[PDB]
């Protein structure tokens, strides 16, 4: 189906990097991450469906529980107050199925995405659930967001699912600031990263490790207020979710032919590891637009 391309003022020399670790055809990836490809973690608790893979339901249940963080923070997310939302770095897209579901009369929900792949994938289940009208898919750097059409008509809702992470400092800088210019006051951004709680000195696409602090500041100094700052999903739950993702390439990859599959069960390990030293946790923040 159809792709809109963004032009590229700046040169995001990282960008052809983060690419190819999602160059892989989605049939190798669905077998890895689930039949939704949700890609940031998991909230395993009684309100997950049973019914389906663990890893596409507790990806859905993250997601609705960051609305429910946001709801209670006090975000404007009301059916009326969405009219126009943005999934940045949005994968293979169910966070736009999400959005379109939970929000049926938001006109406009814009995917933005540097993998080709990921975005003609999200471009057949946004066509085959009939949503191509709402739905609109970008080949955009998020750096370049402020190139977007129609900006007369300010985002609402900002989806940001463990996408900050593959950003440069500078990228993270004109992302923000280019989102603070296209959002309405009171408009609601939406964080899942995983970030590192030590001073990085000591230390896929997987450099510009960030922190709390370095997100906190990135935020504020471009005009969002931070509403809602918490662990999210718990460490204990995140390597649940490495382990069922881990548990698919033994399965699929036990060989490790593919160097992203390889890439991504040594980051299952390792950060897993990380992750029960505690050295690092995935975080929810929420903000809003001044
Ligand atoms: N500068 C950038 N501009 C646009 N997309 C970017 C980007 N840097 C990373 N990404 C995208 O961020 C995504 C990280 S994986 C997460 C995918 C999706 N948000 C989900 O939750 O399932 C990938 O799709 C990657 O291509």
């Amino acid at each position: 189906s159809a792709i809109e391309v963004i032009h590229s003022s700046t040169a995001d020399h990282y960008q052809s990097k983060i690419e190819s670790v999602y160059a892989d055809p989605p049939e190798e990836w669905r077998k890895v991450i689930g039949n939704e490809f949700w890609y940031q973690y998991g909230v395993f608790d009684e309100k997950m469906d049973p019914s389906r893979l663990p890893l596409d339901a507790s990806g859905r249940r993250h997601m609705e529980y960051q609305f429910e963080l946001a709801e209670q923070a006090g975000a404007d997310l009301s059916s009326q107050s969405i009219r126009r939302a943005i999934d940045i770095g949005c994968g293979w897209g169910p966070v736009l199925s999400f959005l379109a579901e939970r929000y049926p009369h938001c006109e406009r929900i814009d995917g933005v995405n540097v993998s080709r792949p990921q975005l003609e994938y999200a471009s057949q289940v946004i066509s085959r659930e009939g949503l191509a009208a709402r739905v609109r898919l970008y080949l955009c750097n998020a750096k370049d967001i402020g190139a977007l059409p129609d900006p007369e008509l300010p985002y609402d809702l900002a989806i940001f699912r463990g996408s900050l992470f593959h950003f440069t400092p500078q990228v993270l800088q004109e992302t923000m600031q280019s989102l603070a210019q296209r959002m309405r006051p009171g408009g609601t951004v939406v964080i899942s990263e995983s970030l590192y709680k030590v001073d990085l000195a000591t230390y896929a696409a997987s450099g510009h490790r960030k922190t709390p602090d370095s997100l906190h500041k990135a935020l504020e100094d471009n005009g969002f207020d931070v509403i809602d700052r918490r662990i999210t999903p718990s460490n204990e739950e995140v390597i649940r979710w490495y382990g069922l993702v881990k548990d698919n390439l033994d399965a699929h990859y036990p060989d490790s032919r593919n160097p992203n599959f390889s890439e991504l069960r040594d980051i299952a390990i390792n950060f897993s590891d990380a992750l029960r030293k505690d050295k690092a946790s995935s975080f929810s923040f929420i903000a809003r637009r001044r």
